[PDB]
């Protein structure tokens, strides 16, 4: 069915339908598909789903000029820990990713691979099964109760990385980015948000290190900016994006309760503009809004009102993508895109609406999403959400 | 004469005329007199002007419940270097400051003393005459051409403070704050703005130190927060304010060109909220707007548009006073005071308009200021600007 009590508003008269160049890509509109894990990859091997993944992505790349950011992909076995999320380290994975990039490109859209490293959010027991460490910034702070029950059942205790093991993760980031560009992706997004490994180093609560990687704003930002620099040297700055969630509390990050959190993120944004001046301006900065502090809470829940992401615009002067409960709020989008370098990411409603861009342009009703198939090993709730036409044929009132 | 082509707007219906408590003071409206050096103090001795200062301050304290922040006062001889600005270290100065505090208080207004230390903005030759050092954060960066011509004529070379000499300045800050409260002031404002000594330590361009006081966001902020902490232990947090100018370029500060400048100030604001939580919330934070990057440029000149002070509101949650070209822009003030904890500082127009608060409330024309007597050893252009009544009697068209 369609979302019951939503009053749609056509947005075809706003800057959301004005072209913008992002890296090497000339987008025809500014609604982007933000990275969405869907757990349909195959075990063993973390292989992109052979039956359904090309279709899913082809469906959402139907409006020409759409920028699509893939589900997070593990850079290596040690960066992983969920059996059904895909990786981007082996030939076998890349043979399936090439087919996905080709299909999106045949539809004249673009595809950016999000590079993912789990840290303490990984399952310690999957990793122990495979002989891998359970990594984080520190070893005296854990993510939550059931993550520590898991780690000790598994007898795979949380480990503070050494500088050498951080260096190895940077090695893997570069290779995975090389693999994605060689297989045909237009660019990569460094996931440094939502409480996963790079964010565990950025955050004061998860990072109690005393070396060069913890203990001050500069040191907590070190591993994220070494990744930016390594990938910029490897594949070019116009092929690299960075995602940040200043106010997120998902996976036990501090959010607005940490009084130093705006300074921690203002520093990263300032270092990025610094490089921009020296010629190496990243393709974009992607921000998760305080409108959504936890993506598994219903739209309207976990909204943080004591802070804003607008400080980033005083520092970084390049394109910024903003995501977080924008689909049910065209009146907020309307104001936000008056800014000429702002793009809007629509997550949960791009899951249920393959043709979201036409529905936004035209002010058409929105298909409800089914939360129960967000993570399911099924085609159902993945490739069978109807376009508006199909939904009318199905009678989702109007027949 | 009145300002020729200004269209006044009455502001009596806005939050600028709603009471607010600031420290121990219950202000009856939110227009404050920001600190304004006027150079009428007497040499030798940096004595507050015996003939005119009580009158000046009495005139501007005429609307009950007005918060007045004094001209900057030197905490000690070594903090000074301008012969005609006042100090707050000797008995002789305090006997004249007591008379000023009494007069303001008889008018049922309040008075906060701004504590001032010059650093590299001092005249090296006045200081050498008196046997004093020419101080700054560093010794390999100078303020400008004529400050270095002065220093070498005077053979009084710029000196990087040692930790012991920083400690001594903190000793003097506490004593000067004790002296002001003992003589009857309601509170003190720490001047950490406009390119003077504490701001020379906060700024990356003026601070190239490698010790505990330079070299990172935390270290550059160290001397300002040790001052905050020392004064809070000495006289109470509800009697201490802090003034900051994130985007100012006056006296050779970096402003918005430094990509790290928002992070440097977001850190200070976050440390202040940190203490606020631990019970010691400062009376207010006072910010100079990017609307005025240099106060000696005519209203409308030197406006920095690539940055905003609004990030401070995401971090500090207490009262904030904002100053910078607000008198000729009631439409900007109207929007800005919709926020319930914002106060507006009016500088240059409180010089020329003793009764500015009534003229703001009622939408009455504004007296032009005479830039030539801002710094003059005269009563003219200091105590003889007319109230609206007097200006009508004088025929400043309308007779
Ligand atoms: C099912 C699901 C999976 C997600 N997976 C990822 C992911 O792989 N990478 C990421 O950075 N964010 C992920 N997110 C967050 C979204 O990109 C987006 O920031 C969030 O859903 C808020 O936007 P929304 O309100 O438009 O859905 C996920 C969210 C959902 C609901
Ligand atoms: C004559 C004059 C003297 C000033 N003296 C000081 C001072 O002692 N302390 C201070 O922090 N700012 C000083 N300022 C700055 C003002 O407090 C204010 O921030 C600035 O004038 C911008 O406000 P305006 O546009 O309302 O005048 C001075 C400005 C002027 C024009």
């Amino acid at each position: 069915s369609f979302v019951k009590d939503f009053k749609p508003q056509a947005l075809g008269d706003t800057n959301l339908f004005k072209p913008i160049k992002i890296g090497n890509n000339e987008l025809l509109h500014r609604a982007v598909i933000p990275p969405l894990t869907r757990m349909r990859a195959l075990h063993p091997g973390n292989i992109p789903n052979r039956d359904w993944a090309v279709e899913y992505y082809t469906q959402r790349a139907q409006r020409p000029g759409t920028m699509i950011i893939t589900e997070g992909a593990f850079i290596s076995p040690q960066a992983g820990g969920y059996d059904n999320a895909p990786g981007v380290w082996s030939e076998e994975q890349m043979v399936e990713w090439t087919k996905i990039f080709n299909a999106i490109h045949e539809k004249k859209s673009f595809v950016w691979v999000q590079l993912w490293v789990l840290g303490w959010a990984a399952f310690p027991d999957n990793l122990a099964r495979d002989g891998l460490r359970y990594d984080s910034a520190s070893d005296n702070v854990f993510m939550d109760a059931e993550q520590e029950a898991k780690a000790k059942k598994a007898n795979n205790p949380q480990h503070s990385l050494t500088k050498d093991e951080i260096k190895q993760y940077i090695k893997e980031y570069v290779q995975a980015a090389k693999n994605s560009i060689a297989a045909g992706a237009d660019g990569v997004e460094i996931h440094s948000a939502n409480g996963y490994l790079l964010n565990q180093f950025l955050d004061p609560h998860s990072n109690t290190r005393t070396d060069e990687y913890g203990g001050s704003i500069e040191n907590r930002a070190r591993f994220t900016l070494e990744v930016v620099d390594a990938l910029v040297e490897a594949i070019g700055h116009e092929k690299v994006g960075l995602r940040l969630s200043p106010y997120g509390v998902f996976n036990s990050m501090s959010g607005g309760a940490e009084t130093g959190i705006v300074a921690q993120y203002a520093y990263v944004a300032g270092e990025l503009e610094k490089r921009a001046k020296a010629g190496k301006r990243l393709a974009f900065v992607h921000l998760v809004e305080p409108r959504v502090t936890n993506p598994f809470l219903t739209e309207g829940e976990g909204e943080y009102e004591g802070g804003s992401n607008d400080f980033v615009y005083s520092i970084w002067k390049g394109p910024v993508i903003r995501a977080g409960n924008f689909a049910l709020h065209p009146e907020v989008v309307r104001e936000e895109v008056k800014d000429k370098r702002t793009l809007i990411g629509y997550g949960r409603f791009f899951i249920s609406n393959p043709d979201l861009v036409d529905r936004l342009e035209k002010g058409l009703p929105l298909n409800k999403y089914d939360r129960d198939t967000f993570y399911q090993m099924s085609a159902h709730g993945y490739i069978d959400y109807p376009t508006y036409e199909e939904a009318l044929k199905l009678g989702w009132d109007k027949k």
